[PDB]
């Protein structure tokens, strides 16, 4: 019911990534949910990202993660530590595009990173919401949503939005109405 909602803002995170012919913009609100039948009006937003907010080639999940690091003066690859870990609540992402679980750089991929944030004493995230099911990478495919299941941590796919967040994700590319209307095919 809220879903669609917190995707529709994450569209407009999007929008603020820079065009490039090879990123997919994308955006991502990190929330605090009650456990069990809750009501929207009791979440709380924990951090928000978009691609390439941060300098370098940086995906929305990353900058969401690394945006809570920043204000908790952690290095990003310790912000597990310092990510809500509260009785009776649970972290849920919601991002435009699956996350990725391969990279064609050297950079660590989203589900790992979202992965990551269970350890110790940490609940880290529980779900994700995602409008479309393909990464924000050229591979495509469900590895992210694989990886995802293998850790124990649920997502959920939010129809509805599927074009708009693409036509977004790859407003940069040469080819971009074309290579839309292949997603939206697949
Ligand atoms: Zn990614």
């Amino acid at each position: 019911s809220p879903h669609a909602k917190y995707l529709r803002e994450c569209l407009s995170l999007a929008e603020k990534s820079p065009p490039r012919p090879t990123n997919f913009r994308v955006g991502a609100i990190l929330v605090s949910r009650k456990e069990g039948d809750y009501k929207t009006e009791d979440d709380r937003i924990v951090s928000t990202g978009y691609t390439m907010e941060l300098a370098g080639n940086t995906h929305a999940e990353q900058c969401c993660l690394s945006n809570y690091a920043a204000v908790h003066s952690v290095p990003e690859d310790r912000v597990w530590e310092v990510l809500p870990s509260e009785p009776d609540r649970k972290l849920v992402m919601y991002v435009t595009m699956e996350p990725c679980g391969k990279r064609l750089s050297g950079n660590l991929p989203c589900v790992q990173r979202i992965i990551r944030t269970r350890q110790g004493d940490r609940k880290g995230i529980q779900k994700i919401y995602f409008g479309v099911k393909e990464p924000g990478t050229f591979v495509g495919g469900s590895e992210g949503c694989q990886m995802l299941t293998a850790a124990g941590i649920d997502w959920q796919v939010v129809n509805g939005l599927e074009r708009e967040i693409l036509e977004v994700a790859v407003a940069g590319h040469e080819n971009r109405e074309e290579e839309v209307k292949a997603a939206l095919d697949t």
